[PDB]
DNA sequence: GTGCTTCCTGCCAATAACG
DNA sequence: CGTTATTGGCAGGAAGCAC
């Protein structure tokens, strides 16, 4: 549940509680959920409990240790994005972000998600 | 000010629903 | 079963937090 608001040409949906603004639909209802808690995504390890599916999948990685992002200069790999490109940054001197092509990401072999 | 951790949201392929 | 709707993985910057 939103408002729209059209500013010179282009669209935007305004979430109702807290006013944050989206470029499309299904951005603002996959954000509504964190006020509405109609679904419910549990890990499957653990207590915890998130509002969104993507949240609650990089937190079951964590828990099986998988590390997916590998480093193609020296072949370590890491967790997740944020330490792969914090690794090429200071070692390697080069941004994974363009044009290179510096890092593979792995398919998730040790839990089931969508592939891709 | 450094660095770890988790969150956010445009884009769109994969999957599901629907009649 | 063909075709319209939903789900959620990804990048990479932002925010939150402990030191
Ligand atoms: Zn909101
Ligand atoms: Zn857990
Ligand atoms: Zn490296």
């Amino acid at each position: 549940d939103h408002y729209e608001l059209i500013v010179d040409g282009r669209v935007y949906y305004i979430c109702i509680v807290c006013k944050r603004s989206y470029v499309c639909l299904t951005s603002l209802r996959r954000h509504f959920n964190i006020h509405s808690w109609e679904k419910k995504y549990p890990c499957r390890y653990c207590e915890k409990v998130f509002p969104l599916a993507e949240y609650r999948t990089k937190h079951e990685i964590h828990h099986t240790g998988e590390r997916r992002y590998q480093c193609l200069a020296c072949g370590k790999s890491f967790i997740n994005y944020q330490f792969m490109s914090s690794h090429i940054k200071s070692v390697h001197s080069q941004d994974p972000s363009g044009d290179s092509k510096l890092y593979r990401l792995h398919p998730c072999r040790s839990l089931q998600i969508r592939q891709y």
